[PDB]
Parts: structure tokens; C-alpha cells; sequence
């Protein structure tokens, strides 16, 4: 009844849910790529397309043929050099998934400024190469987005303002932590327009960026948050030991009456400078805040650097060493921060 | 802090407000578009249409900016608002749904403060009061030169106006005193004609003649396709009394677009005076033509452009344009 690329059109739909999931996909494989300029491009809010360009390292040649395609033993098997080609691509899920339920393009170059054009279909199969010119990096465009899905898509045309101001919020979560990363973002819309949506200069600090994210009152309110939670004593499993310290460096709204936020809609968490899900530490935050201003939550923007050796069908659902113990060291921690606040 | 200073050089006087608002209302597929001055904007400007709204979910940053070829227009989404909400007070009465409506109010910053209920038909309403209170030096310019400065802003509109057919403009002034006097009305789905009527009065098409020319630039691109410019409008014509006594009613628009091309107008200008040399030609002018072909981000204003080498578009559309002036004396008699 179903056939096989109805089954890979469904699943690639549960990878790619929404708009904001493909974006998030093409940012941090451009992050992965060692970018330090990374450029997205809208049109018409995403209903037409999105690009995604940055300066990275670029896709070698040879992993061309093999970049989107899904993996699987038997068609794996029929290779002589099974060793081989399984080092030439078949990672993910995103591109391989993008490809299902969208129109995927790539322009890339490990090797300026002679590039290539790349048109794959649905399957992962390069319908056309084609010879160009670009600097070094990659650009990957997603266009037509979940054409082949008349329900989703349908949908996405009249909600398509929230899906953005949802996949702009991650988009601001990407920049206010990368520093070391310019980003640039652009809508044009139907009408002929450029219209710039946001953008951060390259080397800038968290409060530079969280200025440039959300203008003038980004700050007002904020404080700038520098812990340093010591677990040493608290990891479990008995083995030049591990230094289990948790530098916390960020800023957060002041406890300072209406200081804070009527809305928990702008907080942001990062382990080791990567958006995480820390769905517990946030609950954690927003009580310890609520403790000294009942009425509004805190504004966030916390990063926990740690050696990830002490850290563990969605994303970066990460649990850290005897998590339990962070989440009281932590609780405290803030709370006596906020304490030492209003002495202020 | 040093954010209202950098809203005083986005929103320089009365006119650059105004242009803000009613191309935020055009660019929301109004019909209907009405503006209502008070006091001449010094008390406050209220800008009305029956655009599509505002989504709920975009109030939140509606007066943020998240910062610091195939394109005709440049735009920086959400500099316009949130410079009004720096130098000025800003309150917006929209709805995607009517009619139930939402009453939103931002301080300086954006921050929203106050967000009431209240209802309207399908539209939002911006209203921008105080213009330049927290700019005393500009703050007292405007209040001295509020004339000029409001003669320069109903140009703009009436630039609008004009070459607008879908849209029909009606704009007011209410005095310190009371009350209420039109402006300015245009009648929807109606020709540049029948707006200089409109917009002008009984002798608003005084002396003017249609022009339908065609500039072929094809080989006058240096530096890189079909560059052809298609001029269509009206301008004065050169026998006596047929003019105006100053160029207060000069207007160049590329696609249908509002747009200050001053060598343009010199050329109008110049080109007329080899035939009459007491008076200006009236103009109105629109220029089509391939987007790709329009330089975009040329100066800090979003909105100055530049034609794929103007140099020769001059000399070209110059004696094109003389060769109209001879063709139409030629039936005089
Ligand atoms: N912008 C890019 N620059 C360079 N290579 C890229 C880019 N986007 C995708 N690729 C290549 O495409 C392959 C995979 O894309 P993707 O489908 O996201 O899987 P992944 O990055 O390997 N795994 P995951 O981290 O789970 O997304 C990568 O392993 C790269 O080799
Ligand atoms: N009258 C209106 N009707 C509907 N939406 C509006 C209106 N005025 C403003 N907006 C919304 O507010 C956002 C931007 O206001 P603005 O600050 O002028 O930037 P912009 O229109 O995006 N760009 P620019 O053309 O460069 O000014 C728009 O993108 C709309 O989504
Ligand atoms: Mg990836
Ligand atoms: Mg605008």
C-alpha cells in the first residue's frame, strides 16, 4: 500500500518538522564547518525558500554522490569497498531528510573560487552538476518546503508569521552565543524588498550581540552573571583527575522590581556554547527568580562551560554527571546572587 | 541612552515620519490609507489604513531592529518604528481579526508597555505623537519651520496620492482649536489624471500632455539584459502660461515608486528651459524597469537609488525628451 518513497516522503517529514527545525539544521552544519560568517536569506518568510550561506570549509568532491543519500545495508552491500563509502557520506539525517520533503540545492568549494552546483532530488540522487565560481564555503538552499506534504504545507501558509518569529528566536539564540560568528539574516519579500531581519559583527562579546538582538532595553535590567559551581565532590563513579568546576558566565534580569519580564519568552541556555534543551535548569531559574519578583520572570542568557567527558527523536537533549547536584548547587548559588543583588 | 541619537538620524524631520508610515501602510496592502495631522504634526500624526494588520505574534518586536539584484527596494525591519519610538511616542490601534482589536503602547525603547482591548475593522492605526520632544535643538527647529517642513511632508503625500490608483488617500489637519480641514482625498482605482484633478484641483492638469516614451540603454552597460526604461506620464508643455512659476510640482517615480532623482528633474528642467525660460515644467513621471537594473543601498537612505549608469539614462532620456518637445510643437496650428 505505502510505497518506499511514500515511507521516506513521511519520515523525512517527522525530521524536518517545521521551518525552524530546517534552519536549525543548516546553521550548525555550517557552524560544524568552521564558519566564522554565516548569511540566511528568506523569501517570503520562508514559503519560498531559504538560504543558508557561510565561509566554512566546504563539502569535498567525492562526498557529492554520497552527501544526502539515506543509509541502508542493502544498498550499502552492493559496493566492493563497503569501508569506503561509508566515509563518504550517509551521515545525518538533515540533508538526506531535506532532500524528501523539499527542493535541496547546494553551491559548495573546497577549493576557491572554482565551485560546483549541486541539484538533488527527492531520493539524494544529483540530478545536475554544475560548473560556477564562489569563495570558500558552502551554500545550501531549501526551497518549495514540504511541497509534497499539501497538509503541512497548507498549514505553514496561515501561520507562517509565528513559524518565523519562532525560527527568528532561534536564530538569536545561535547569535548571541557565537561570538566569534557573524550572522546576517534577510527577507525579501514578493514585492521586490531586501529587508534585513538581523545582524551581529564577527568577534563580538554575549552583550554586544544580546544589544545588536534586541536593541537598547536587550541590556536594561541585566547583570552580568559570573559562577563558578564546584562539583568535585559530588561525582559518583570512583575512577590527573577530572576538575568538575561549572563557570556560568551570562547575564540574567536584576531582581530589581519590573526589572524582569511579564513573559518567560526570552531565555537562553548553552552548555559549551551550543543551544541546549535544559528544560530543568530553566524551572530552577525561573522559581529562585520568582523567590525575589513574584509577578514577572527573568530574562536568560546563561552559558555552562564544562569538559563535556562529565556530560551525556528530538535534538541535544543533554543530562549532565549527577545532574541532581548541579540543580541544587546551582539553586543556591543563583539565589545568593540574587541576595547579594538587593544589597545593592 | 545613545539609541534616541541614532533615532534622530533615521527619522530627520516631519516628512521622513510621514513616508515611514504610509509605506509600512502600502507595503500592508491598504485600499484605504487616511492621515490625520494635528496641529501640523506638531502635536501629532495619525496614520490609518485597512491594511492586513499586525499579527499578534509579531507585537513583541514590532518596534525592534535586531542590528547593530533581483532587489528594487532596501529595508531595515523594524528601524523606522523603533526610531519613532525613540524621539517620539508611539501607540498603534491594529487587528488581523475584527472586530476585536488591540490598544498597544511602546516607550522609547520598544519595550511594549500598556496592551488594552478595543476593536476596528480590519487595519491598524499608527499614531506618532511628540515629534522630537526628547531633541530640543531640531525639537524647536521644527516648531519654527513647522511651514516649510509640512509644505515638504503633503508634497510626499501628495507624490503617493498620485501615482497610487488602488489606494485612496484622504489626508487632514486638525487645528489647536478644533477643527477638522481635508487636504487632501483621491477616489480609488483612479487614473494619474483624474489624481492631479483630485489632488490639485480644477487646474491641476494645466498645460499637461501625456507622455509615452521609450529609452533603450542596451549598449550603456559597462561593468558586468534587456535595458530598456519605459517613461510614462505627463509633464507641462512649452507654450506661454502652459507651466508652473517654480518647480513645486516636480514628481519622478521608478515603478510606481516615489523616489528623489534630482539629475533627472535638472534634465526636465533644463531640456524645458531651451524652449521656455520664465517658467518650470509640472511632472509626473514614471519610470519602469528591470529590478536588476536598480541599485539598491547606495547612501545611508534606504530609499536613495541609483540607475544602471545613470550617465548616459541622462543624456538619452535628454534628447528623447527634446525630441518629444519638437514632435509635439509640430501640430500647434
Ligand atoms: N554547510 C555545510 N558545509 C560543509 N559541509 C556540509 C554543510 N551542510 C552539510 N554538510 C555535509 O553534509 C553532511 C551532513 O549533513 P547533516 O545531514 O546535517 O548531517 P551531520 O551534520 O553529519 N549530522 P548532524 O550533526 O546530526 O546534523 C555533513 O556530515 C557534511 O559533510
Ligand atoms: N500599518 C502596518 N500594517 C501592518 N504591519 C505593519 C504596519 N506598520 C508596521 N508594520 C509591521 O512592522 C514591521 C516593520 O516596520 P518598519 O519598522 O517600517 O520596517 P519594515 O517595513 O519592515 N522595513 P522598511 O521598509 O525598511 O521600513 C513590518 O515589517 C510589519 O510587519
Ligand atoms: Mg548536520
Ligand atoms: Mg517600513
Amino acid at each position: 500500500q505505502i510505497n518506499d518513497i511514500d515511507v521516506h516522503r513521511i519520515t523525512s517529514g517527522q525530521v524536518i518538522t517545521d521551518l525552524t527545525t530546517a534552519v536549525k539544521e543548516l546553521v550548525d552544519n555550517s557552524i560544524d564547518a568552521n564558519a566564522n560568517q554565516i548569511e540566511i536569506i528568506f523569501k517570503d518568510y520562508g514559503l519560498e525558500s531559504i538560504e543558508c550561506s557561510d565561509n566554512g570549509d566546504g563539502i569535498d568532491p567525492s562526498n557529492y554522490e554520497f552527501l544526502a543519500l539515506k543509509h541502508y545495508t542493502s544498498k550499502i552491500a552492493k559496493f566492493q569497498d563497503v569501508a569506503k563509502v561509508q566515509t563518504l557520506g550517509f551521515r545525518g539525517e538533515a540533508l538526506s531528510s531535506l532532500c524528501g520533503i523539499a527542493k535541496l540545492s547546494v553551491i559548495t568549494t573546497t577549493s576557491p573560487p572554482k565551485a560546483d552546483k549541486l541539484e538533488y532530488d527527492m531520493v539524494g540522487h544529483i540530478t545536475s552538476k554544475t560548473t560556477t565560481s564562489r569563495n570558500k564555503g558552502t551554500t545550501v538552499l531549501v526551497s518549495q518546503l514540504f511541497h509534497n506534504l499539501p497538509v503541512r504545507q497548507k498549514e505553514f501558509s496561515k501561520t507562517f508569521k509565528r513559524q518565523f518569529t519562532k525560527c527568528l528566536t532561534v536564530i538569536q539564540g545561535y547569535a548571541i552565543i557565537n561570538a566569534a560568528i557573524k550572522f546576517s539574516v534577510w527577507n525579501i519579500t514578493p514585492k521586490g524588498k531586501k529587508n534585513l531581519i538581523l545582524s551581529t559583527m564577527r568577534n563580538s562579546s554575549m552583550r554586544k550581540n544580546i544589544s545588536s538582538v534586541f536593541g537598547a532595553g536587550g541590556m536594561r535590567g541585566l547583570e552580568e552573571v559570573d559562577l563558578v559551581l564546584d562539583l568535585n565532590p559530588f561525582k559518583n563513579r570512583m575512577l590527573l583527575d577530572l576538575d568538575y568546576k561549572i563557570r556560568v558566565k551570562g547575564y540574567i534580569s536584576q531582581n530589581s522590581f519590573g526589572c524582569g519580564r511579564n513573559s518567560k519568552d526570552r531565555q537562553f541556555i548553552y552548555v559549551n556554547k551550543r543551544p541546549v534543551e535544559y528544560s530543568t535548569l530553566l524551572k530552577c531559574c525561573n522559581e529562585v527568580y520568582k523567590t525575589f519578583n513574584n509577578v514577572q520572570f527573568p530574562a536568560v542568557f546563561l552559558n555552562l562551560e564544562l569538559p563535556m567527558s562529565l556530560i551525556d527523536p528530538d535534538k541535544r537533549v543533554i543530562l549532565l554527571h549527577n545532574e541532581r547536584a548541579v540543580i541544587d548547587i546551582f539553586k543556591t548559588t543563583l539565589s545568593d546572587y540574587y541576595n547579594r543583588q538587593e544589597l545593592a
